[PDB]
């Protein structure tokens, strides 16, 4: 349906099914986080930005 | 934390991931995101764009295996 951007989808929909909570260390702005998959899991930084 | 005065009464609310708020955030932003996020190889990683619902602000991610 969205397959080139696909990597981010799977992404977002593990942090949806994940039931506990993302395991996130904060980077100054970003935060670090680490996302299991249901043995993998999905590395994953994550920042807000303004213009 | 922080207290809540909403309808229903009086509450106190803790964020029990405080700095996991912005993956929580951008995982809505995504699935919210009617068109498809850009991405692009940033090196082993997907670098990718996600417009935040409303000065614009943004949020930045790198996914990786
Ligand atoms: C949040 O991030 C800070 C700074 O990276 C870290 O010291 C702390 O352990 C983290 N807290 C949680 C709940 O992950
Ligand atoms: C009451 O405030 C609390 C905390 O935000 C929430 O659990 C509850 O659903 C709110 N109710 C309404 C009607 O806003």
């Amino acid at each position: 349906d969205c397959p080139n951007s696909s990597v981010v989808y799977e992404a977002a929909d593990a942090i949806l099914h994940t039931p506990g909570c993302v395991p996130c260390v904060r980077e100054g702005q970003a935060s670090r986080c680490w996302v299991a998959v249901t043995r993998r899991h999905i590395d994953l930084l994550v920042g807000s930005a303004t213009e």
